[PDB]
């Protein structure tokens, strides 16, 4: 198999295999599609009920920079999850309206490699 | 592979194998998790149309008694699914605001164990 | 393996295997479920930002002529995904309320055979 997973802080990138094929990680909360094929993405993103700042409550899966799932409800932990067909190069990552408003030591993302079929290509 | 379902009625606990090494069956609707890992939940929930009770109309699919997912369109059968990561001794379950508000012989659930990460317990 | 994927045009069906035990096409966007069992779909809809017809803007993933799935928001690529145990014989399309309002060559739903339980049939 080829799983990924970030987080939650203190952990940061736990990859299975260690060198992966399908996936390289780039920094914390992004990493790299190295296979094109059929992702299962999973999370967990827990908000900080006593966030004191100035931005409105949203966490933003993105492809390319592009939010494909928002999640927007401060209330409560929200787990996230879907399938996608990614190509090699694609950027992925978990971004944060403000740092300060999720408590990282019980957020994370990951990633499953679900099949690589030739169509992904 | 390790699955199991509940329901719909008369179907109580399917469970393949028999006696899987990734959950146990606690009761109608309730099993536990035995093994950490990522797992995928379906179901399907089918409301009673002529429902004459006091509750409005919702079912939850729970996590430690906690609500994870609800589901309160009256009209329609609904589908669930999900992906998460569960620890052993999780205990997941499908709870209704009234027994009587939904056709239990076409409501059900059911998990499949994807994959058991190192990263998972 | 089993999957299938259709589009986005100009490509049509692409099965993997090319004829396989699990689906069978029958026409554009529309296939046949041949074994029973639970399914992962998954796709990408993507609107037309100059469409000027008459049709609100709603594409549905159906099972047997009904929508299980409903994606209304015309702003945006939306991707669809879901589990879902099928019996041998049901339908599953993608329907658009017009052809016009969506771009059909960055339009595309696919399938995955995940399990086949005894409990599925």
């Amino acid at each position: 198999a080829c799983v990924a997973k970030f987080g939650p802080l203190p952990s940061k990138w736990q990859m299975e295999p260690p060198k992966p094929s399908c996936v390289n990680k780039i920094s914390d909360w992004k990493l790299k599609i190295l296979q094109n094929g059929l992702y299962i993405i999973y999370g967990q993103v827990a908000p900080d009920p006593t966030y004191k700042g100035f931005a409105p409550f949203e966490v933003q899966l993105c492809k390319n920079k592009e939010a494909i799932q928002t999640l927007t409800n401060n209330s409560k932990i929200q787990n996230l999850g879907g399938i996608y067909e990614f190509d090699a190069g694609d950027i992925i990552e978990l971004r944060f309206n403000s740092d300060d408003q999720v408590l990282k030591n019980n957020t994370y993302w990951g990633i499953v490699l679900l099949v690589t079929p030739q169509f992904s290509s």
